[PDB]
């Protein structure tokens, strides 16, 4: 299984998604979505999840994360205590993915840094963008940027301020100079 890891993180809006379906279908990368294995994992750790925050975060018998979201970004402390649960069993199931993975992967993950997943990644394109762009684009942004101050540009800066013809010529001249 010889690869080539390439991390996406930024702050929410910021174009990550964007930047990993170019990825994926013009350059055939295999995408990791971070978000996607943290929603297979919350639902493993059900019973811990009711211990720590009550049967609230749950709908009927069923976690509900637009509850539990309520929850964990009201308070830093309550936002800790759900990652330390949920980020060792994310980081094993991106590492497991990677071992039997050939060919061009990629770590969608704002928070690749604060998982320690940008150790995994040959490179990293961190995605930005202006406070203001951001808001246009996402709504759930005004409330969880304020838990995304650690989360700041590393390896290959990409801006997605304009076009996303714009983001299409930055992420080409990307893969030019790692690919
Ligand atoms: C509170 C949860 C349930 C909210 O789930 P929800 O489906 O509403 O949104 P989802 O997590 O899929 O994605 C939107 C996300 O909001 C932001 N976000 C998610 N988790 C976090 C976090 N721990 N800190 C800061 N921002 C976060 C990210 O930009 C991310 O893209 C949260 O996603 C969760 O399951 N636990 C957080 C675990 C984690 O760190 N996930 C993100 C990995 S990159
Ligand atoms: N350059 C752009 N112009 C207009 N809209 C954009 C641009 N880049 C991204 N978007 C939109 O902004 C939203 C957030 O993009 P996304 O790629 O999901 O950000 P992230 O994945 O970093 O949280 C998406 O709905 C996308 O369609």
């Amino acid at each position: 299984h010889h690869h080539m890891v390439i991390g996406v993180t930024g702050k929410i809006g910021t174009g990550k998604s964007t930047v990993c379906e170019i990825l994926k279908n013009k350059y055939g990368a295999h995408v990791v979505n971070v978000d996607r294995i943290g929603h297979e994992v919350l639902e493993e750790v059900k019973e811990k999840l009711v211990e720590l925050f009550g049967g609230s975060v749950l709908e009927d018998g069923k976690v509900n994360r637009k509850k539990l979201a309520g929850i964990v970004f009201e308070s830093r402390e309550n936002l800790k205590k759900l990652e330390l649960l949920v980020h060792p069993l994310m980081k094993k199931r991106v590492q497991e993915i990677i071992n039997k993975t050939s060919g061009l992967i990629v770590i969608e993950a704002a928070l690749l840094k604060r998982m320690g997943l940008d150790q995994l990644c040959d490179h990293v394109i961190t995605v930005v963008a202006s406070r203001e762009t951001i808001l246009k684009r996402n709504r759930e942004a005004d409330r969880r940027l304020k838990f995304q101050e650690d989360i700041v540009p590393q390896g290959i800066v990409v801006a997605n301020n304009s076009t996303l013809e714009d983001l299409e010529k930055k992420v080409e001249e990307v893969m030019k100079l790692v690919w």
